[PDB]
């Protein structure tokens, strides 16, 4: 069932920089992960005006916030394109890799981590506020997989056997002990409101 | 040879508000033509992953800007994806309509012009500082082909006999008379700096 997989050393050089560095401005995690969703949703939102039948796993083209106090954890569930496998074991990997150099380029020479988004690999700002993330993915065009990390340089993917979601993408977030404020009501809103205003997609904050 | 299409009425509106507002700070057009370029050079460069042959027309990723006193133009050039003729007559409209309705809210209620390329709909700032722009793009799958539009409620798409490109898109902006310090390499530079630093390409300014 479960495959376990070496990131490439420079992400793994990259998780553990956004794990160790001492920097408070955590919440633009959520401004990375909502536009990636929203990315995403443009993406199978294009491909339908050429093959209608690719919304046939799904119309609603939204994004939904999940906190769940009782499992620390706060989800990111999107109904965009997906992940086939490859992207999870390869594609994005490949991508990620000279994000990452121009990423660590432009630290030294005084950039911060929130510009992390504009270098590709905003994904793994995850790591300031996660201490494991596990993303539930389904491409049209596979099957449903989980892809999970606590960083330490690696990573697994298995077919995923929970609820079927039809197609997107859903990002869960174990959150690190002392990060619980991002499953307060308020503290999310106001962050969507803060960065994530003009997002072209239905945000739906969920209370618990 | 030549087709002429109406542009719906709420592009229409969006181009004549981009061309009649009083807004100074034009030179935003550029930032956003250029992250246009680095989305399509992101996209092919994903797709090659998975088929290299998509590389076949051109394997040289970057972005020119080619400044041209005589004819008074400035060029956008990517070898990105390109643009099939759906994209030019109808997928891109399609798409650019709630993004236009959803950035002339923004505007209403406070918002600024800058804010444009959160909308989708950055291309149309070049009619910031252009009397004329004429698009030349080829795709992989499709033919070489020209759009172009001085607004006024229709565009023209021909398929083009100019120099073959391989595969990419070319933005050629027609500057207004008084908008001719786009053509200087120190105002160029200047702004690409400023907004355009990160890009993950290579971005070469031609001289006159
Ligand atoms: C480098 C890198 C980029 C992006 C990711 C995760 N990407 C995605 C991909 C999709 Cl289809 N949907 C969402 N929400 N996120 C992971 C790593
Ligand atoms: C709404 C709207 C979005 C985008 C455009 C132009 N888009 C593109 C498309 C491609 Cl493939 N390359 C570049 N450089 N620009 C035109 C209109």
């Amino acid at each position: 069932e479960v495959e376990t997989f070496a990131f490439q050393a420079e992400i793994a050089q990259l998780m553990s920089l956004i794990i160790n560095t001492f920097y408070s401005n955590k919440e633009i995690f959520l401004r990375e992960l909502i536009s990636n969703s929203s990315d995403a949703l443009d993406k199978i939102r294009y491909e339908s005006l050429t093959d209608p039948s690719k919304l046939d796993s799904g119309k609603e083209l939204h994004i939904n916030l999940i906190p769940n106090k009782q499992d620390r954890t706060l989800t990111i569930v999107d109904t965009g394109i997906g992940m086939t496998k490859a992207d999870l074991i390869n594609n994005l990997g490949t991508i990620a890799k000279s994000g990452t150099k121009a990423f660590m380029e432009a630290l030294q020479a005084g950039a911060d981590i929130s510009m992390i988004g504009q270098f590709g690999v905003g994904f793994y700002s995850a790591y300031l506020v996660a201490e494991k993330v596990t993303v539930i993915t389904k491409h049209n065009d596979d099957e449903q997989y989980a892809w999970e990390s606590s960083a330490g340089g690696s990573f697994t993917v298995r077919t995923d056997t929970g609820e079927p979601m039809g197609r997107g993408t859903k990002v869960i977030l174990h959150l690190k002990e002392d990060q619980t404020e991002y499953l307060e009501e308020r503290r999310i809103k106001e962050i969507v409101k803060k960065h994530s205003q003009f997002i072209g997609y239905p945000i739906t904050l969920f209370v618990e």
